[PDB]
């Protein structure tokens, strides 16, 4: 069986936010905003190689998240 392996070379200024599963992707974008500065609008979250629409649930990806933010 396969288990793909992504291994982070260091992990500095990962961030990890504590999600319900209610919570969509935009929920992600404003909880970052809020703790960083960081612009919702400037916000690009990938998981896989895929960006993810602002409207899908988190729960729905679901277990560790993880999220690019490129």
């Amino acid at each position: 069986r396969w288990v793909p392996v992504t291994v982070l070379p260091g992990c500095v200024g990962c961030r990890t936010v504590a999600a319900l599963a209610s919570w969509t992707v935009r929920d992600v974008k404003e909880r970052i905003f809020a703790e960083t500065g960081f612009p919702v609008s400037e916000q690009r979250l990938w998981r896989g190689g895929r960006e993810l629409s602002d409207w899908i649930k988190i729960g729905d990806l679901t277990c560790h998240l993880f999220v690019n933010m490129q």
